[PDB]
């Protein structure tokens, strides 16, 4: 569970910090939910909790929902930020987000 | 000036490394421009040349035009690079970058 990786008061901090619309910073919020105080383990355990269908790969729609992962009551991101996520994580034009990608995503915010 | 903290070739090199729309990775420049080289007191000297209105902080604008404080023909980060820049250094929420920021900007690159 996310909870048991990361700070209920972390994830809530995070999460207020972009409820504007078009607002998403995966820098920022990544930073703020505490993911680069993670091992590259847990780092790797998130991506995989995020990966709801376990395709091995974060498509599209799971992209999306992301914020759902850290806390269920979250806003979507909408179609552009999803647009604009995927192409910051997808650097090898697979055209989802690979688990090198997210650590990438991570250790760069 | 710059030149006499860093070497010429060096700035030359990092900042050509960054020639191309919203490319800037500060982590990435600080080692090409031989930052990570320095004393905390040469460091602490760069600064202060980034400072340009020596108010004592790099404020937004400042951070616009960091590359021009290394050399003056150099561009503008982005609107959106400076934004970036910012939420990484900017630690305390001051919405601008104090030295000690600036030394940990450096130190975890
Ligand atoms: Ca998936
Ligand atoms: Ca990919
Ligand atoms: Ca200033
Ligand atoms: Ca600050």
């Amino acid at each position: 569970s996310m909870t048991d990786l990361l700070s209920a008061e972390d994830i809530k901090k995070a999460i207020g910090a972009f409820t504007a619309a078009d607002s998403f910073d995966h820098k920022k919020f990544f930073q703020m939910v505490g993911l680069k105080k993670k091992s590259a383990d847990d780092v790797k355990k998130v991506f995989h909790i995020l990966d709801k269908d376990k395709s091995g790969f974060i498509e599209e729609d799971e992209l999306g929902s992301i914020l759902k992962g850290f806390s269920s009551d979250a806003r979507d991101l909408s179609a552009k930020e999803t647009k604009t996520l995927m192409a910051a994580g997808d650097k090898d034009g697979s055209g989802k987000i690979e688990v090198e990608e997210f650590s990438t995503l991570v250790a760069e915010s």
